[PDB]
């Protein structure tokens, strides 16, 4: 139009927010796939399942907050296909946690690139939005996944017969 | 393996359930797109937004119930890309409701085809699952959308200046 | 039009639902007639009266659920005259119960014919509707009436002076 | 017999009460037809539907009170067929309200004729019954329907697109 | 007689229900045997014991519901001897769970055969009964047992000294 | 082994306890058969049904207490087939009560023989177990059944039309 609300909002920032929306929806789908891997009759780790389902729902919330930001700033949401995850068979609790840690680091890198663009375009509202709602949640998530990977490795996952079971019951319980 | 749980569960039924999972996830994404159309500063119908967001969340629940069914029966979930919706700009409250009614009829037709396959394969568990959790919810949804389309048309949407506003406030409020 | 909601709904099913609506309204009227027979000053069995009045109200509910189904599916309700019952004088508590059992078996046979038509027309929504809300309620009703007929016969109704009175007070109380 | 209870109760009064029972049951059926007209997917005025359904239930209560009166006085209920209503398609909220007002005036005229007969036969119990439970309820009903017709006409029903919708939401809500 | 209640109820269905009653009572007895195996002083897994005792009681409930169905439909219950289980010594928690999974699949196959007979005899009441109360409970039971077998196998049962103990305490606790 | 718990527990006592377990399970099955006789549509005495169902459940409890005793003492449970009852058609409320009294006297005689064996083998734990949990419950049961038989006989069961009905409603109510 531009939108009657738009102010100090660069087209490059608008496009980068649309890309980030797709990545958060993609993360949601990866964790959904993982959740239902853990409720297979030949995996049957119900607390891993609940853990990943909760992560999936959180990613959807992250996507929605960016969609709200796009509207608040007068940008226009442009959705793209949500790619299927890389695996349906996630192999083990340890492997899923390692894949989740890598996914979170990848999403972090995208958010840091977004913040660098917002800085370059002199958009302190957008910088503040990312800092307030994204950057510290991402650091907490990466640390939690790092902790879970460490314990599973030390316990002897995936081959040690008791390791994933005991982690499921105690840590994720 | 087959799965140690699998019984009376045809490979064609397993594949058709995977296709239905994708369609429900697709429906969820269509309604998500609609919800955030209605919170644009140049649309600003917050009750249309909440209505479609609620529908989006319901579709995700429908997808998840099929994913649980796949696991319960010993089938293997196979996810595919979730296609983007046909529009980002949904034009008006009336147009969105008409698109939603068509989407629900399309999803209904797929569920009826699934039930016909389950009957052909002598799978009464699967027939019962669809009847109990899907077929009547779909009929209720189609009827509700038909009612909403009728009122918006009679009120003079989309061109009558008060129609969508008054429908937003009273019916969807 | 067809209706914008109509899907997989055969004209023969629509007509058979209208016929079933009339039969349920007819059943309601038979039981209403019976209820007020039992509050005549020369019959004066108030618990038989309440029993049949409750049955009358249930039949109206059954009719209304079919009328709602017709609307939900996009069919058009077509009402017909409600025929008067076969008797105003129902002769005795035993005779009324026997007539009620025959009426329920007749209504059952109509519902089974309706379900057979719905199956033939590949309408699993309609099949499920009948199974969920009608077929098992009909079996329960027929069994209850069979039980009541048995006890009244064994007790010596209608000629044994205490039989209907004692049944009124204990069983129907 | 006569009935051991019968006193001061003329055969003409007994017959006129049976005719009035049929008319109240007929009124109940007219309003039932109207209620389900308003829940069609191409009408979808749920508060008109609830209004008429409530009226239908009230008419049944009026019929039942006359049936109780017949028994109390020692007369014998004689039921007749309940004729189908004149329309299944009631055209509009305004048209339904106009038909309902005419029906209520017709039922009123019958009740006044009944009261005139009771006076002629020197039956003050029957006169009092009609005055206490019927005549003033009928006047209130006619006035309410007159009010509703007036507002719908002034608002521009049935052609004004907002009129029936706004009346549904505010007045009948 | 036939029974005054009997309608649309084939003699073959009546006989097959009597056979299914015996099988459910047999299942109850198998699980009772298992429950008291786990409270032997040389087994002493009290949560396995409680798990199987609960399953035993559920099977009795399933038998009783079929006995009620036989009466409701006007069939006549014909009881047969309840065969003793195949073992008194159930060897291990893993072996018991594997035997229970096989028993549940066998009972499932019988129920599917019963549903196929009911379909062949055009008995939708009986089809609905099995679908509503049996088929989905059986699928849930088979899935739960599959999950338990998987975890016990992965944990190293029966030879791993901690596996059954830890499963007893955490999963079955 | 012997069991590490076994002490002062003779092999003959162990075998006699296994025989008594079978007899209690047999009693449970007799009463289950009776319970569902009384809910036939041509018997329809619901309080007789509830009375016998309660007795059936009590017998199962008696069986289970002996199974627990076998484990506590270090004996090994050995289950046998549960024979079907002598009748499916129990003829009348009086006949069922008479059969139940005979069954209870038979079970009593077996328990007295068991107590005599325990005395002979100098097993005061087993003697005390039978005295504390079995012998007085059996005497109470026999007395209650004797009372019920007496009243039904005096009232004129089974031929007097009101006798079983009135007993059902008052005594067993
Ligand atoms: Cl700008
Ligand atoms: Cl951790
Ligand atoms: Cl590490
Ligand atoms: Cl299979
Ligand atoms: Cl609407
Ligand atoms: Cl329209
Ligand atoms: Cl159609
Ligand atoms: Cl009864
Ligand atoms: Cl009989
Ligand atoms: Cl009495
Ligand atoms: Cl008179
Ligand atoms: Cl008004
Ligand atoms: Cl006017
Ligand atoms: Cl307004
Ligand atoms: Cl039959
Ligand atoms: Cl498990
Ligand atoms: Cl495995
Ligand atoms: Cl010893
Ligand atoms: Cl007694
Ligand atoms: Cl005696
Ligand atoms: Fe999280
Ligand atoms: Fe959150
Ligand atoms: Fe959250
Ligand atoms: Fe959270
Ligand atoms: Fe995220
Ligand atoms: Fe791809
Ligand atoms: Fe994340
Ligand atoms: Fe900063
Ligand atoms: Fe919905
Ligand atoms: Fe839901
Ligand atoms: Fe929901
Ligand atoms: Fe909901
Ligand atoms: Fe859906
Ligand atoms: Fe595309
Ligand atoms: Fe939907
Ligand atoms: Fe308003
Ligand atoms: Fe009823
Ligand atoms: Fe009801
Ligand atoms: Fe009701
Ligand atoms: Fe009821
Ligand atoms: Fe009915
Ligand atoms: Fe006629
Ligand atoms: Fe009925
Ligand atoms: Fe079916
Ligand atoms: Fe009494
Ligand atoms: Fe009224
Ligand atoms: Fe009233
Ligand atoms: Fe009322
Ligand atoms: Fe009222
Ligand atoms: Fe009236
Ligand atoms: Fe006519
Ligand atoms: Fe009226
Ligand atoms: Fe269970
Ligand atoms: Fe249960
Ligand atoms: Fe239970
Ligand atoms: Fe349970
Ligand atoms: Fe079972
Ligand atoms: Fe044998
Ligand atoms: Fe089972
Ligand atoms: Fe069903
Ligand atoms: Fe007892
Ligand atoms: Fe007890
Ligand atoms: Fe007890
Ligand atoms: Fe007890
Ligand atoms: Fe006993
Ligand atoms: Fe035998
Ligand atoms: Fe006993
Ligand atoms: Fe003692
Ligand atoms: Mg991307
Ligand atoms: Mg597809
Ligand atoms: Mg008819
Ligand atoms: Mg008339
Ligand atoms: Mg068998
Ligand atoms: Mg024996």
């Amino acid at each position: 139009g531009p939108s009657r609300v738009r102010q100090n909002f660069h087209p490059d920032s608008e496009a980068a927010i649309n890309r980030q929306i797709n990545l958060e929806l993609y993360a949601s789908y990866v964790y959904l796939s993982m959740a239902y891997y853990f409720s297979r009759d030949d995996v049957a780790l119900n607390n891993f399942s609940r853990y990943f389902l909760h992560q999936s729902r959180e990613e959807t919330e992250h996507a929605e907050k960016l969609m709200r930001l796009q509207n608040q700033r007068g940008g226009r949401i442009r959705l793209q296909d949500i790619k299927k995850p890389e695996q349906d068979d996630w192999e083990s609790g340890l492997h899923a946690m390692e894949c989740a840690l890598l996914l979170e680091k990848n999403v972090n890198q995208s958010l840091l690139e977004l913040h660098a663009l917002a800085s370059d375009k002199g958009d302190p509202h957008l910088c503040d939005f990312l800092e307030t709602y994204y950057l510290n949640e991402q650091v907490k998530s990466i640390k939690e996944l790092g902790d879970h990977v460490h314990n599973l490795v030390k316990m002897g996952a995936p081959d040690a017969g008791l390791a994933e079971y005991l982690f499921d019951t105690h840590t994720l319980g």
